[PDB]
């Protein structure tokens, strides 16, 4: 039925963000960073126009052998080159599971009050993800081996392959009705490139922030390592809450408006960290960083899907590809141009400047009120 559907895209999504996440700790053990993140951006695009040619399921299930072999490869690798194959093979495989997981669940999910909650449970699954995966990585890493967290992970991965190859079937080739609407037209359309952008600029506000707090946390709140690591709890939580809340609540509210208010309070949010003294003084503005990027991701995912049904033809592999693209921008260029605003202007002003930026960008969200047919 359709809701495996979303419960196989909830759970991949759901071990790819495991897997980045356990990667972090354990790979002390730059541009390894950004290496995944730049590779799925690089395939997103493919895999939208794929999607339209050989069909969903396939893609989709690519994305289980490709995030499987980069499970084993980060398990048992020890050179440098190796692990930034595995890191790539990872940003691969996400691409994959991600872009053919959005557009197949819009694809299945065909109204437009049910692609919004299950956009949000789909979306909640990377909260859940990221939520998760530092405590299960630590604990399996030392309590068992260093091998260990990369093993479990893999064997869950091919517990979900198990449920993706009896759910979905991928034997064959099954092209799309009609040909999708060309990417060059949609990265024309002053609407999809809004939603895009709204989706861009709060991600690359909090992709931004993750890496740059615990440099300034050490340096003005003299944390300990352990400060460093709760301090960032709110913000997964909030953006499970924000996404399983907001699914459903921004079509009774109004997709644009939700939008509006989600950029605002992140800008705000951001806007409020560098006052913080203590630790108790980043629970408040995290909260709300990570609720408003939820109130943003859950309203801006069903809108690009309604946007392509409007306006373009009725195939959404290429507009969430455009999504995932304007998701990995973030994160590819988080952590370098982030630290490198730092390093020269200082964390307070980097995090005005991101507060500025999202709040001038919400009344753009404006002209998704009633955008033409
Ligand atoms: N779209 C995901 C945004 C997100 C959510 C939680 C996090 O901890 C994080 O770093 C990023």
């Amino acid at each position: 039925s359709r809701k495996l559907i979303l419960f196989i895209v909830f759970l991949a999504l759901l071990l790819d963000n495991m897997l980045l996440t356990v990667v972090v700790p354990i790979i002390p053990s730059g541009l390894l960073f950004a290496s995944k993140a730049t590779v799925q951006l690089i395939t997103n695009p493919f895999i939208g126009l794929l999607t339209n040619r050989i069909g969903y399921p396939i893609p989709i299930f690519a994305g289980f052998c490709i995030m499987f072999v980069s499970t084993i490869m980060f398990a048992f690798s020890s050179s440098y080159a190796f692990l930034l194959i595995a890191r790539s093979l990872q940003g691969i495989g996400s691409s994959c599971s991600s872009v053919a997981g959005m557009g197949m669940l819009a694809s299945v999910y065909t109204d437009d009050e049910e692609r919004g909650n299950v956009m949000g449970i789909a979306l909640g699954g990377l909260a859940m993800g990221v939520l998760v995966g530092p405590p299960f990585g630590s604990v399996l890493y030392e309590f068992v081996g260093k091998t260990a967290p990369f093993l479990v992970l893999a064997a869950l991965v091919l517990l979900d392959g198990a449920i993706q190859l009896f759910v979905l079937q991928p034997s064959r080739v099954q092209p799309e009705s009609q040909k999708g609407t060309p990417l060059t037209t949609l990265l024309k359309d002053p609407y999809i490139l809004i939603a895009a952008g709204s989706i861009c600029f709060a991600n690359m506000g909090i992709a931004m922030l993750e890496p740059a707090l615990p440099i300034w946390m050490m340096e003005t709140m003299c944390s300990r390592k352990w400060q460093l690591g709760v301090a960032f709890l709110p913000a997964s939580i909030s953006y499970l809450i924000g996404t399983n809340i907001f699914g459903i609540l921004a079509h009774k509210m109004g997709r644009w408006l939700c939008a509006l208010l989600g950029m605002i309070i992140v800008g705000v949010s951001i806007l409020c960290i560098p006052f913080a003294k203590n630790i108790y003084g980043l629970i408040a503005p995290n909260f709300g960083v990570g609720f408003a990027i939820g109130m943003v991701d859950s309203s801006m995912m069903p809108i690009m899907g309604y946007l392509v049904d409007l306006r373009h033809v009725s195939v959404y592999g290429s507009v969430y590809a455009i999504a995932d693209v304007a998701f990995c921008m973030g994160y590819a260029i988080g952590p370098s141009a982030g630290g490198a605003i730092a390093k020269a202007i200082g964390f307070p002003w980097l995090m005005t400047i991101i507060g500025i930026i999202d709040i001038l960008f919400a009344p753009l969200c404006f002209f998704l009120r009633s955008p033409p047919a």
